[PDB]
C-alpha cells in the first residue's frame, strides 16, 4: 500500500494510519476507501488524489 496525496491542498493519506475519525481504519488501501470520503483538509474528492511515488 502506497501513500496518496490530495493535489489540491497537499494532504497525505497514509494507509497505515487510515483516517479513523471519518471511519477509515488503519490498513485501508486508497481504492477501498468509500468513494464519498473527501480530503480531511480541503473537502476535495478522491478524484483529486495521486500516488505519492
Ligand atoms: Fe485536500
Amino acid at each position: 500500500m502506497k501513500k496518496y496525496t490530495c493535489t489540491v491542498c497537499g494532504y497525505i493519506y497514509n494507509p497505515e494510519d487510515g483516517d479513523p475519525d471519518n471511519g477509515v481504519n488503519p490498513g485501508t488501501d486508497f481504492k477501498d476507501i468509500p468513494d464519498d470520503w473527501v480530503c480531511p483538509l480541503c473537502g476535495g474528492g478522491k478524484d483529486q488524489f495521486e500516488e505519492v511515488e
